[PDB]
Parts: structure tokens; sequence; C-alpha cells
């Protein structure tokens, strides 16, 4: 039965495939712009707005965008004498739906529009800064690495909560308790009701993030409180730094751009023959063999422009950099020291002085997600003094002191990588890992990218 | 009447110039000399002090200075026999009060004094660590960013004032309450009355800094204190960590060493005819058309010191480091990783591995100060988290709570710089800047400079 | 009569060569892997393990390590065929005892044994890191600066407590008193006797460290509490951060591995003669004519294992970067910028892939230790953040205000340098730092914790 979920899976990657395919022929765009991962990206965003219908289940639509809600698009970069060219496509919501239902073989394909959804979150989260949204709501900026899927649309519920980390809906749970702080009438009423329904949800999946009983048991206290003020918001905030070193479950889902899975059917495969497993060694198989550009800024690196798009496609943004190295065979450098911006060109950028160069995608070895030695590296300083602050004034309880105790006799042994020669398909030799000790552990290490809230 | 303005500023350009090459002649120095940096700074120190009379308005005196206070002085560096020999010159302060004002075809020219004051100031303010005045002050150490002309004389009135940033008046105002605190006959009498209208006026300058009409209030109440204590200094300290956030507006002015003035003058140039701004090109024009020598030390990179005068010279140590490293074409690094240190040499400092080099003070493009499309860049994670702290305990208020949500809010739209070409003289044409987000954004991250209270 | 000292100095490192050139003849171990350094700190664990006889004086033994502790042993490692052999050799305690005492021509050398466990002290202290042993004691992890001998046994006399350092002291007495906060027979009965004896020489001990006459004070009155508690806890942490702007005297001694005294014994010198002093340029003319071999993993830098023996052999991780790299010649890094790990390897580790590789021990210049033109250097941020912090909250006393008014007042454990070919200490030179180095050798420290293991 584990085959047939392979089979599934290929389906929808064939599906995927299949509507790229048919965009570029419907956009006229060449066998060079159909590459191009900034003409991919709005192609993805046109099917996830087609079939958002102003719910903000798929993406999240600009006050602009609301000018027709009834079409869609996108800048769409072509190259024309020597020269990029941008220009603002539009298409019928409807139009858009009809052609993604018919190269899924009038399917709805609702999990073809998750995958993309996902890869659009790991490359915001790779991306971009959320240190000030942090801060609004009264967290610590150290807690970045605590963050994924914080991108995420408001209404996207079965899909995006897994991909969500402990930060993130800590973070949901703070902006929604300190709403009801100011109007009384927030939890009473028929109103009242529904939003107590996904107060206990969110307070539920939080809950099964973490893998201590103390934790959950503070959750539990947490979801019981009928009526939550500030006295609830300071123990989710004690709960978020304990997941600093008490690391919760949140899974990673390796999503690859359109015109990946697009270019890999234009070719001649069956997806749905082969199957697909985003845990194993396909995706390392068609980075290997893809083949995808991308539009480069002056004083731009296309190497880390590369390190950017590999890292966002393995949703590997909160992984340790040193394990990175190991399996890309190159240094993968901290955000900090990326002479990068985002993939995506804004409008107001202008077009004169952009060029394309050739992503480089492709790794030293292939790893297996792992929920057999083991060596295991230190937090750093920062890390370890945003853990361990703020016990000394204010609440106090059991499953406090509980947690405290656990978090400074934390073990070294939780989502690791099993390492893998690309020649060993069937994983048969796994590679015990040797460290470069001198690169950084954390992504976010000195920290100097964009604020996502910024547009 | 905007011409006779540059028509004053380059009558006093030219009066600086005339000066410096008397003095070169004065005291017989070669040419190669006379644009020594090391001499440009004691010539200029001679005069400031010859005007000072004591008063602490354009300089400030050792105690040692204070042993024959008719007099003043100091190295000269000329090279004998293929070495660089120090010797310590003194001059009557009449004297250099009469060959200032003979420069100067008769006038005082307190303006060409305050000038070189504050290229002193520039040259401090990029050289030397404020970090323990701060804590003397019980400030964050992190609040280096606001210290600009932290450096200057205590009794320079209204020309330092301009310059000076918002943490550098909150510690002339906690220095000022907190000998209030001590000595309770402080705000009465004839001093008392003097020292009210001076901490008015202190506070009123800091106010007109602030551009929000939030942080002006609480700057009021400040002042209407009849007798100021701790409660003022936690309102002082909460509006610095403010102004880290909501910047104010602090005055910027590029003067150059008296060498670069009168090494223009010496070939023949009207400075009076020309007319010169300092908001413009014309700084620019001379940065490229100069040429300047400075002793250098063992193990210390002559291009690490260039960048400290040119940096200085354009008075930028408290501007973005990826917006210097477009104009200048080259990284400007953070002072952390600079290989120099202080451009005066000590007098315990040995003389025989004592080497010059030539400093490079060119850029690729100049810029005009603005305080049109924009792109702004985050601030560091230890700015962030300065700025948001210590409001969970202590003082609380509306003026208080209205400036934190403002900070939280706080939208990316602080001075910027307009970039044209060097071939753009007439400002044509402004470039859009490209920056190399690889650089670090402060010059005073990982600072680890000389402190400035050291001698 | 300080000719008198040279002779007994050089009568014990004399003494540990002679030690070091039996073990390789009883090990039978070729010339190259006499002078593998993962060889000598095996066989220097052996001695300090028989004559402990779990005690905790000379070291500290593993769990598993107590399951025949008539024997003692390590990994000893030989290059045979092209690749490198691990094997775990055992001897009998009293046997290893005897050869040591053989090799000091039948004397106990007591200081031969210190010498070796302050060279594993000086070692431990630059390889790990101890944030999480500071977490516990409730300290803040950013006076890992003041760690000098934390990993010292814990029943180790005068020598081991002269190495460490004051934030050392104050974890000791923090951990003390929390035990005596839990259990109140502690201070009362023949051990209440013993144990509130040890707590009055530890107090006594931490006040010879600090050189200012209000942070003794404070000392005293931590001592003078017949039942300590939460109250001197908290006194011990503020003084901990006093230390960090007026720092404590805290003495370094430079021991090197026995197969460096082995292998100068081997060729031919007679220590007592010539006599040695760990203080002057004796350790600087070992190094520079030290021929020392490592084992090196993977994706390892030899010339950053170099500088990490070379570091320990000085004394030197806390001190100064932009000194030693100026003593060195070469730029001295911070720990978290080095491709290397611990200098010993694992029982788990894979022999299949290990390589080893020359350690370069040599220096441009030597230094005397001297605790005449000086040009002092600030402090780093994160040291001046967690020296002034916690003060506006808790205890208040005359004895803190007056620390914390020196503190932000402090006015500017020096270095003598002189060239290798000045060995009379002639003329000192004055140093030209390169100001673009960091400072602290644990600036963004990503070291291994000593604890885990
Ligand atoms: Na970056």
């Amino acid at each position: 039965n584990a085959t047939e979920i392979r089979a599934s899976v290929g389906k929808m990657i064939d599906g995927i495939g299949r509507f790229y395919i048919q965009m570029c022929t419907e956009l006229k765009l060449s066998d060079y712009e159909g590459r191009l991962i900034q003409n991919s990206l709005t192609i993805e965003r046109m099917v996830l707005s087609a079939f958002d219908e102003r719910r903000n289940k798929y993406l999240e639509e600009h006050p602009s965008a609301g000018k027709d809600p009834k079409k869609t698009g996108g800048p769409i970069y072509k190259r024309v004498d020597r020269k990029w060219m941008r220009e603002l496509v539009l298409y019928d919501k409807e139009e858009i739906r009809r052609i993604w239902r018919q190269a899924n073989n009038g399917d709805d394909a609702t999990a073809g529009l998750t995958h993309m959804m996902i890869w659009h979150s790991n490359l915001n989260d790779t991306t971009y800064q959320r240190t000030r949204a942090l801060v609004r709501t009264g967290m610590d900026p150290r807690m970045c690495s605590l963050m994924q899927g914080s991108t995420l649309p408001r209404r996207s519920g079965a899909a995006g909560a897994a991909v969500k980390g402990v930060g993130t809906m800590v973070m949901e749970l703070i902006r929604m308790i300190k709403r009801g702080i100011n109007d009384r009438n927030f939890w009473r009423g028929e109103n009242g009701r529904k939003t107590r329904s996904a107060y206990e949800r969110m307070c539920n999946i939080l809950k099964g993030k973490f893998q201590t009983a103390a934790q959950r048991a503070m959750m539990d206290q947490v979801r019981e409180s009928r009526n939550p003020g500030n006295a609830e918001i300071e123990d989710l905030i004690f709960l978020a730094r304990s997941a600093l070193i008490l690391r919760g479950s949140v899974a990673h889902k390796s999503c690859l751009p359109a015109c990946v899975y697009g270019s890999a059917v234009a070719s001649g495969y069956d997806f749905e023959k082969e199957g697909y497993s985003l845990v194993g060694i396909d995706p390392f198989k068609l980075l290997q063999n893809s083949q995808v550009y991308s539009l480069i800024r002056p004083n731009e690196n296309p190497a880390h422009k590369s390190q950017l798009v590999w890292m966002a496609c393995n949703s590997a943004a909160f992984e340790d950099l040193r394990v990175l190295s190991f399996i890309r065979g190159t240094k993968v450098s901290p955000r900090g020291k990326l002479s990068t911006r985002g993939v995506q060109i804004a409008s107001n950028e202008n077009m004169d002085a952009m060029e394309s160069s050739t992503l480089e995608l492709r790794s030293r070895y292939w790893a297996i997600r792992t929920r057999s030695v083991q060596a295991n590296l230190p937090f750093d300083k920062p890390t370890i003094m945003a853990a361990f602050t703020g016990n000394t004034e204010g609440r106090t309880s059991d499953m406090r002191a509980e947690i405290i105790r656990m978090m400074e006799g934390a073990k070294p042994e939780f989502q690791g990588r099993g390492v893998f020669e690309l020649s060993d398909e069937r994983a048969a030799n796994p590679i015990v890992p040797s460290f470069d000790m001198s690169n950084e552990g954390s992504y976010f290490f000195g920290d100097n990218a964009e604020e996502y809230d910024n547009l």
C-alpha cells in the first residue's frame, strides 16, 4: 500500500507538470523562458489566486489585487532584443481554473495546489526576516529559528498546520489572544463560539508539536482557560523559549517549483508509473537533472542566488548549515553573508540592468529525513541566552519548574538526515558526515535580510 | 541669495587654506610634509587652542597642556635621513591668533574655527568607541549609533549642537541631572538660574531632533520638571531607545582637513569666486583632486586608514555601510574589521618603525544629502533588541504607550543619499543604487576600537 | 637560591621524560608513534589514574572505567599497513606506579603528576565549552572567559586551585551552597565541620584572586555567613560580573605534553643540570625544537589543530588573541573559526578515514608572564553588557555600590615580548597589534560541550 501512495503523489506531480507545460504554450514562452524561475512563480501564483476566491486559503492577495477580483496574473519575463522585457498578464480566474483541472484529467487536485503553496512558504522562510512581526507580538527576535511557515495564508488550515513551526503557532495565538483583550464581546455570543473552537484547535496542533509531557501539559492549561489574557500570553512566551532547547516536531516538505516538474514531464516521464516520494531521493534526482534559470540583479552573486533556491527546495532554512554544507559539497553560508535578495522582482525595479544566470541546484550527496552513530553540535550563545531568560520574574508553576529542569539537563539527542552517495540509489551504505566546524551553524546568524511585511 | 552664501562659505575655506599655507612656511615643512595629515591636525589644534583661551569651546585641553597657558603646539613630523622625526613645537597663542586673522584679511573668521572643530569631531566619531561613557550614564552600549559629535567640547554652543546626535544629548542631560541629584543647591541661586536655563535649552535642542509629535511631547514633560531626578533619567533612556527606530534629524557637515583646503589654495583657487557648498559636489571634487599622506604604524592596512579618513571627511560613520560601499565603489567595512588605529600618533609611540603612505580618498560616485524610488533596509537584531526592552517594568504613560505603538508599527519611510556620476556635475540623472547585501549595514557592528576617554 | 628551584623543576621535567621513554619502549611504539600527541594523552592518563586510587585527586574516572578498578589504560594508535590502528591497552595500576617511580629514581614525584594534570586542564579549557554548566548554576554564559581550570578534579589540592579562575570558584561555591540549601545536616556534625572548613577555604582562595579591597570585603561577608543560601548565591553572581571588568589574579602554568619532554630526554638532555623554568623562555625553546604529530579527522584544518595545541601548551585560551597573534606571528583565530574538534579521538569514531599531520608549534617571539609603555585594548560589548546588568533589582549594600563605582570608572595580566635571538630578555618589544582580529578566544564560540561524553 506504500506504493499506492507513491502513485497518487506521482499523479499530482504529473498534474503540476502537465499544467505548467500548457501555461508555457498559453503564454508563448521559449524553452529558456519556461525554465526561468521568475516566470514559474507568476504561473504558480495565478492558480492559487484562481482557486482561492478571496478566501486567503492558497495565497494572500494585495489590496490593489482586489481591483478586478474576476482576473488574476502577474509579471512575465521574456528575452527580446538582448534585453529582458517585463509585461503584466491578466487571465480570468475561471479560465485558469479550467486549464488546471484539464491538466489533472478533470480532477480538482487540491494537493497539487497545496504543493505549490508550501513551495512558496518555503521560499519566503529562506528569504525574508520576521523579527518585526515577533516584536509586535511581544516576542524575542532571537526565536527566528522557530518561524517555519510563518508566511502561510491566514486560512490554510489542514495543509499549513503540518509545516508551521512552534513559534509560528505561538504568534497566531498571541495575535488572537491580544485581540480578545481589547473587546470583551470577542469570546461571547454566536460569533465567539467559532473563534473559541479555532482557539482549541490551534492549541492542540501546537501541543502535538511538543514532544515532552511537560510542554504538552502547559498547553492544556492554556487551552482550558475559558477567558485568556496576559497570563496565557506569558505562558506561550515561556513555551516558545523551551522550543529552542526542547525542539518540537515540525514537518518539512521538499516542494520544487512548477517549472522543474513541468520540464521533467516535457521530456517524457510518467510520475504516476514510477511513483514519487518527497521523503527520499526523488527530489534530489529531479534537481540533479534539472535546468532552471533566474533573473539576477547587479551586485548579486549567482552562486548565492542558487543557494537560496536550493535551500528552499529542500526546506532546509531551519537545519544546521554544517550538515547542509556536507550534503551540498559546498559551504552553505548563513543568510547574512549572501549577496542576494528575494527571487521575485518588484514592480518598481528597473529591467534595463537585469541579467540571468544558471541556477546551481546539484548536490554531492542526497539525504532522507529521519525524525547509527550520531554526532551532536551545540547551540550558539544567542539561542542559549534567549531560552534561559525571563524566568526570574512573573508566573510560577510546577510545570514551569519541570520544563526548566528538562531544559538545563537537555541531552544532545530529531529531524535528522541520513546521507548517502548519489551512486547509492537504494540507500545501502549510510555515510557518517564529517563537518567543517568553522562554518556557522544557524542560517539566521547575523541575519540582515529584508523584512517580509514590506511590499 | 543662495550664491551669496556660497561666496561667504568660500570665503572661509579660502581663509583656512591661506592660514595653512602660512603655517607650512612658518614651520618650514616640505610639500610632502604639508600634505601629511598628522601635521594638519597639529596645525589645526593650535588655532583652536589659541582662540579657546581655556574656555573648552573649540577643543578640550590636557591637564598637562595647562602648564604654560600662554603657549600652544604639538607634534610636527618631518622626514629626515630616511626616518620620521617628531618634534614638539610651541608658539604663543597671541602669535597664532595674529597669523589666523592675517590669513582671513583681518577678520576673526569664527566659522573657520568651527569648521576645523567639526572636522575633529567627525574624525573622533569615526575612530573611537564610546561604550564606557554610555555605561557611566546608565545607557545601553548598543546605542553607539546615536553618538554623533559625542566628542565635541562641553562648552561648544550653537554650532556643535546641530551636529550632536540624539544619544549625545541624552548623555549630557543625564550627566547634568545626576549632578542635580547629588547637590540640592544646584537649581538654586545665580548658578541655579543659569543652569536651569541651560537645561531648558538642551531639552529644546533635543526636542527639535525628534520628528514625531509623541517624542517631542515627552521631551516637553522632561523640561517642565522644575526639579528633575531619576524619573527624568528613565524617560530620557526610553526616548533614546525610541531614537533607534524613530530616528531624529541630525545634521552632518562634510569638513575636510586644513591641508586639503591649503593645498587647493597653494596651486591657485579662489573659493570666494567659485563659491563652495558642503551640501553638494564641492567636497567630492576636492577629495578626487586631493593628495594627502598619513603616517602608518606596523601591521596597519593603509587602505583601512584611507577608509577611516574618507569616512570622517564625509561624516558617514553613522550611515549605512551598504550605501557608502556603493558610492565609494569599494567595500566600506565595519570598524571592527579595520586594521588601523587612530590617525594621531601618541607621544609614547616609537618613531623608528613609523612609515607613511598615500591616502586613497577618491570615490566612484558623489552624493548629496537628502533629508524617486527608495529601497529600505532592515535594522540588525542588536538594534531591535536594544530598542524594544525595559518597557515591561517601571514607568508607563499615555506618551510611552503611544511611542511604542509607533515603534512597533514603524514603516521604513531618516536621511538618505542621492547618488550621481562624477561625470554628472549638474546632478541630471539620479542613480538607483544596487547594494551588496552580504556587507554589514552598521559601522559599529562588532566594534573593537579604542575607548575615547583614554589618553 | 633561584637556581635551586630551576634544578628541582628540571628534576621533574627529566622524570616525565624518563617515564615517557620507558612507556614507549613498554608499548613498543615507533619514533613517530611516540611523537603522536594522541598516544601521549593516553600514557599521561594512565599515570594519573594509577596514583589517583579513585580519590578524584589527579583525574576523573568514567563510570565504566570503574569496572575493573585495579587496571588502567586507554587507546593506543599505531600505523600498520598504511592505516591507523586503535587498540585498547590495560595495565595494573601498581605496575604503572612502579614504572613512574622508577623513572624518577624511586621518588614519588607528585609535582610531575600535577604537571600533567594541569596540562590536561589547559587542553580542556582551550577545547571545550562550559556554557551549559554555567546555566545549571544560574550564571551568565558570557562569563566563559572566567573558567580557567573549570575541568580540574574535585579533590585537586593547592596546585590546582592556583590555576582556577574566578568564575570556576564561584561555580564550585554556588554548587556547594545549593547543596546546603537542600539538606540542613550539611553544616552540622563531623561532615558539617569539614564541609564548613572547605567552604571557608574556597572563599579565602577566591578572596586572594581579587585585587581590589572592595571585592575582597564582599567575599568576607559571604564566608562569615554561618548558614548561606540564595542571598550569598546572588552576591557571588555579582562578584563574578565584577571579575569581567576588574579581573582577578589567576596563575597560568605552561605545561607541555609528555612526548615533548620525552623526546627531548631521548636525544640527551639533563634538565637537572640546565634547570627549567615555566616562567621564561624554556618552554618556548622546547616548542621551537619540538616535533609532535597529531591524528586529524576529515574536513579538519591541521593548522587549526596546531593552534589548539600551541594555545593549550602556553595556557593562552583566556588571553587576548591580538597579543597571541603578535607572539605567534600568525593570526590566532577565535575558537569558533577553528575547523577542528578535540585532540582526543572518541571510541565511537571510525579509524579508516583518520590521517595524521605535523603540529606547527613554533612562535615568532617568546614572552614572559608579567603580572615600559603599555597599550590597553577595550572589552567587547558582550563583556560590557554581561558585567553591567542585574544591579537594578535585589540586594544592595555599601560594598556593591563601591564595586560598581570602581567598575564604571575602571582605568586600564600582561605579556613581555622578546625576540628569540634575545635569550637574556635585553630588549622588550613594543607590540604592534592587528586591530581587525577579534580579541576574545570565545567570541562566537561553537565548540562541543565538556559535559557531553
Ligand atoms: Na544577506
